[PDB]
């Protein structure tokens, strides 16, 4: 028993991290087969990052201007091309540790594990949710760019995120593995603002199910509600709309705990208009919206 | 920037996890060199676990009664011996993925990463602090036994914990890699109580430094205090004594942020007798004592 923020085992992704150095800028790359992926601002100086022309910068670079290193061995760059905000370097050697992988573009509200790397070497792992405003609340220092977010399906590593930027508010923004940013952000050292953020309602209800599973039950009331009456109450507190697709995802969790989905909604409706009144849920004085329904089942059933 | 609960990269430990099956009980083992380590209650039935005689049970077992499997290959057990609460099986093959490792017995207040495994395969990773009452607040299902806690020093994996038990209160208890339990617990399905727990004061002050590092500063006052005057206030709130060794560990953190250690103590003294008054620190309405000083420096300097 017990409930914790849990990240995927990072072993498979660790064997793919390489260091990329162009001139003086150094960051991390993703080495799958004989192609290395990294943010395209590897080729910028400190002074180009405030308004760069990545097409111009990439012209003046030959294959030899890029220094890819896996461990204490160098990998020879044979070609290079840019796909949106991601650079792609073809190397003369395919990674013998390459796992079965996929390139997915995740949706807001979904979670993933972040392997924070520096100089092509891992430093830690944690879990992040893609906010409704297409940001993530991560923990990245200088040189962390190139670190990847991922999910694991049995044996297939699903890469979904690559770190690029930190916003003035402290949150972070990045792209998928095709160079396409999440949200209306650009890779440029300039002031940018994210949209106003909302609370992921489904993740809150799933967190309440993990609460009931682990014995926290003081918030369950005898009432039920309809889906529409819950939405009109939840929105004045800036909670995301609950749709029928959402109730359907919460289905199996509602079956394991015996609590109807709309009964848990009536409990959340009471939580928002009454507060917690000095009590905590899962040792937390605040509600939590960074646990998807799939995350809860994984921790409470052991997917492995 | 940003601050998150961060676990070590679990790649090295992943290559050491094997499945151990004795008769019908199945759990996880630690395969380093040609020796596999696992909890000794692998040899119990469901009915023996309420008051087992592990010496008696181990007699009636030959080398062949143990089924060690790494992936889809079987490892042949050549010898077996028990060291306290840990079983040791000698196999005819040494793990080619064996890392540089050490067996350490950590102190209360220190943290480590937990690789939760089932059927010899990893399912997730998270960070845990060894409580002052020698328990840990983990997340373990049935069959998780044999999962190990560890810390990584550059290239050396320091194993310090092996999961054994869940207490009636939901917390968890285990041993080091020599079979020696942390605290006054025994491997037996019977009601046991841990000592009354306390708040790790040093970890709280280090968490406040990470707060200041990341811009959270509303709690810093203009006052200072002496170490003894802080301890007399902190203890009525069940906070651990702050000793000179403790101020010395917080030293380098106090140097990076420019705040004297005893100035941060005067701020914590004000926090305990006045509360937070509706404000949060690091997005948390509660104080946090599961971040050691070393954890904070790692996340705010990138040890890698
Ligand atoms: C990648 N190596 C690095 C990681 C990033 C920087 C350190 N922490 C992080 O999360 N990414 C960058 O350095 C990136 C490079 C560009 C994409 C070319 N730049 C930024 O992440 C960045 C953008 C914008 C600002 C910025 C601008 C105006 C005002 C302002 N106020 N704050 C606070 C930040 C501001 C800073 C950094
Ligand atoms: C290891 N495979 C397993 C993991 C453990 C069980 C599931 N979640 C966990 O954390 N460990 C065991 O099954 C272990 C085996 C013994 C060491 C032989 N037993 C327990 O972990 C355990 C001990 C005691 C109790 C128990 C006893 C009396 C009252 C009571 N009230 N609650 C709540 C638990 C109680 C249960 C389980």
């Amino acid at each position: 028993s017990g409930f914790r923020k849990m990240a995927f085992p990072s072993g498979k992704v660790e064997g793919c991290m390489v260091q990329v150095t162009c001139g003086t800028t150094t960051l991390n790359g993703l080495w799958l087969d004989d192609v290395v992926y990294c943010p395209r601002h590897v080729i910028c100086t400190s002074e180009d990052m405030l308004n760069p022309n990545y097409e111009d910068l990439l012209i003046r670079k030959s294959n030899h201007n890029f220094l890819v290193q896996a461990g204490n061995v160098q990998l020879r760059v044979i070609g290079h091309s840019m796909q949106n905000c991601v650079l792609k370097l073809k190397v003369d050697t395919a990674n013998p540790k390459t796992p079965k992988y996929k390139f997915v573009r995740i949706q807001p509200g979904q979670t993933f594990s972040v392997l924070a790397c520096y100089n092509g070497s891992p430093s830690g792992v944690y879990q992040c949710a893609m906010r409704p405003n297409f940001t993530i609340k991560g923990s990245f220092l200088n040189g962390s760019c190139g670190s990847v977010g991922f999910n694991i399906d049995y044996d297939c590593v699903s890469f979904c995120y690559m770190h690029h930027m930190e916003l003035p508010t402290g949150v972070h923004a990045g792209t998928d593995l095709e160079g396409n940013f999440y949200g209306p952000f650009v890779d440029r050292q300039t002031a940018q603002a994210a949209g106003t953020d909302t609370t992921i309602t489904v993740n809150v209800l799933a967190w309440l199910y993990a609460a009931v599973i682990n014995g926290d039950r003081w918030f369950l009331n005898r009432f039920t509600t309809t889906l529409n009456d819950f939405n009109l109450v939840a929105m004045k507190y800036n909670y995301e709309p609950l749709t029928q697709d959402h109730v359907d995802i919460l289905g199996p969790l509602s079956a394991q705990t015996g609590i109807a989905v709309l009964d848990m909604c009536a409990s959340l409706k009471e939580l928002l208009q009454n507060g917690m009144n000095g009590r905590t849920i899962l040792g937390s004085a605040l509600l939590e919206d960074e646990f998807t329904p799939f995350d809860v089942v994984r921790q409470c059933s052991g997917v492995t």
